[PDB]
């Protein structure tokens, strides 16, 4: 029942930090930006669109940090390892979380109160990267991830003992094994083991997120936003 407790606690942390309620996201699917509203976004400066997106993304990261902090055993890891795991995984989790807010039927994402396609972001001049992010969401949406599946899978995105630079690898391994067991046990219970073969190849998420963060760093170098820094040890690793 320790494993059943872990599922409960991981799902609770997810529920408290998921940002956007699934029921809201699904209900709002019909609420789509008009051609006029799309043009409005496309006409905005690259730099205004950057400010908006950067602020949304830092907020998304911060919810992922809060998620991690409420995972059993995470706070008992040394700060070095906490940072190593967050620096490697927090944005990967954000990209995974996007799939909930993505509608495969019309290739739109929920953004600033309505659904819009990737063309909403034209002013940023990142069409290939953004298309790749949308495509990643388009792939994941075919899994029809449940909320508990997202919670358990994203916990594992973070708690990965293979990240270079861990000081107490065996401590991270122990957390990882318990989370893997929780996830696999849960899939068996719900007759959802079929998703295991369909999950992203790990390299895919890594390279996509690496390219994403690279682009965020470029924008930040050219036109830095001011961040409401909630987690100084992590902030210090990403900003300079
Ligand atoms: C490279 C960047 C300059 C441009 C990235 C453009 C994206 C891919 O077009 C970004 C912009 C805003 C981003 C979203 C901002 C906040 C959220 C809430 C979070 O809970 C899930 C992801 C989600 C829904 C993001 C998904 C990707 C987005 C939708
Ligand atoms: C793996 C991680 C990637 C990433 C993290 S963590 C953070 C972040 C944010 C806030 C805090 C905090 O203390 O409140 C700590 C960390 N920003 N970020 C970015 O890619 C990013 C963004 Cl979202 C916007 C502009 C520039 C950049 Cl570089």
């Amino acid at each position: 029942t320790e494993i059943e407790h872990l599922v409960q606690s991981v799902c609770k942390s997810y529920r408290e930090t998921c940002q956007l309620r699934l029921e809201d996201l699904l209900r709002q699917r019909s609420n789509i930006f008009s051609r006029e509203e799309v043009t409005g976004y496309q006409r905005k400066s690259m730099w205004e669109m950057w400010e908006r997106c950067a602020h949304h993304l830092t907020e998304a990261i911060q919810y992922v940090v809060e998620f991690a902090k409420r995972l059993s055993g995470f706070m008992e890891l040394c700060q070095n390892d906490q940072i190593v795991l967050l620096k490697a995984g927090a944005m990967e989790v954000v990209l995974v979380r996007m799939c909930r807010a993505y509608n495969a039927d019309n290739r739109t994402v929920f953004f600033e109160g309505k659904y819009g396609g990737m063309e909403l972001f034209r002013a940023l001049g990142c069409s290939e990267l953004i298309s790749s992010i949308f495509d990643f969401s388009h792939s994941l949406s075919a899994l029809h991830f449940s909320e508990d599946e997202i919670a358990l899978y994203t916990a594992l995105v973070l708690i990965n003992a293979h990240r270079p630079g861990l000081q107490e690898k065996r401590k991270v391994e122990q957390l990882q094994y318990n989370l893997e067991l929780a996830f696999h046990h849960h899939l068996h219970k719900t007759h959802r083991q079929s998703i295991l073969a369909k999950l992203p190849p790990k390299g895919k998420l890594r390279s996509l997120c690496s390219q994403h963060v690279e682009r965020l760093q470029i924008f930040q170098h050219l036109h830095p936003i001011v961040v409401q820094a909630a987690f100084p040890p992590l902030y210090k690793e990403l900003f300079s």
